[PDB]
């Protein structure tokens, strides 16, 4: 891609409001004019020190965003003032994962549920995974989904940045310290990532929630693999998180290990989870 031959957004796209005030940043509920179809719309200024980062969220976003399970790229436009950059994409007009769980009774999903959201997830990431792209910044907050109970991940932001977002999601090995000076990882630290994701499904929110940011990323490379606090959740379900929060990424298994994961794997009810998602969405609306 190149900054300079963008167009103007004006009469093509505008904005409508902030989608998630602050979670996203300068992120809006976009609309594309002559249709009035809406769109989510990533609203950066060309600064010189955030010029070359602002052209690589571009050219990820464009060329891995053709899979189902990722919110696809429309376009990229430049309004001119310091210049402002609009990436234009798909939106999710259902909310986050995160949105999901503390809108419903008791701040957890069925188990069903998360089955069906977390291979939507693997199958997201083993996209990227296979195009040797790693997501970085799994979180409920990062996963949407569409009216149709569809689930897409979105933000290639920090995609392989001056602000350090939420510690809670992130793997042992992405945090440095004495025995990890490189802070060396690879794709699996998504799974853990994805592991996170599916606590937060169950509980409503990730491990250490209670905790101050600075004090989590000192404990997650310490503590062992974090656990479901209920004894109620089925075998496979239990297996499932140990498989994603496997402390040392170097025995993590792989994606595609995991979407073979009998949790992940066999899903019975796939169907009427569809349904009931949409009529949880529906009633939300
Ligand atoms: N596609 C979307 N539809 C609805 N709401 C959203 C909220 C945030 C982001 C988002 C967050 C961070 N970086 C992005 F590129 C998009 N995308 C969407
Ligand atoms: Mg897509």
């Amino acid at each position: 891609i190149d900054l300079s031959s963008l167009r103007d957004p004006a009469g093509i796209f505008e904005l409508v409001e902030v989608v998630g005030n602050g979670t996203y940043g300068q992120v809006y509920k976009g609309r594309h004019v002559k249709t009035g179809q809406l769109a989510a719309i990533k609203v950066m200024d060309v600064t010189e020190d955030e010029e070359e980062e602002i052209k690589l969220e571009i050219n990820m976003l464009k060329k891995y965003s053709h899979h189902r399970n990722i919110a696809t790229y429309y376009g990229a436009f430049i309004k001119k003032s310091d210049d402002q950059l609009w990436l234009v994409m798909e939106f999710c007009g259902a909310g986050s994962i995160t949105d999901l769980v503390k809108n419903t009774k008791g701040n957890t999903l069925k188990e069903d549920w998360i089955a069906y959201i977390s291979r939507e997830i693997l199958r997201g990431l083993a996209h990227l995974h296979i195009h040797h792209v790693i997501h970085r910044d799994i979180k409920g907050q990062n996963v949407l989904l569409t009216e149709n109970a569809e689930v897409k991940l979105v933000d290639f932001g920090v995609s392989a940045n001056t602000f350090i977002g939420t510690p809670y999601w992130m793997a042992p090995e992405v945090i440095a310290c004495d025995e990890n000076p490189d802070a060396t990882y690879d794709y699996r630290s998504d799974l853990w990532s994805c592991g996170i994701t599916a606590i937060e499904m169950a509980e409503g929110a990730p491990p250490l929630c209670d905790m101050h940011p600075m004090r989590a990323l000192f404990l997650i490379p310490r503590n062992p693999p974090p656990r479901l606090k209920s004894k109620k959740w089925s075998k496979k379900f239990f297996s499932f998180i140990e498989g994603c929060l496997v402390k040392n990424y170097m025995q993590r298994p792989s994606t595609e290990q995991l979407l073979k994961h009998p949790f992940i794997r066999d899903q019975p009810n796939e169907r009427q989870v569809r349904i009931q998602l949409k009529d949880h969405i529906d009633r939300t609306r």
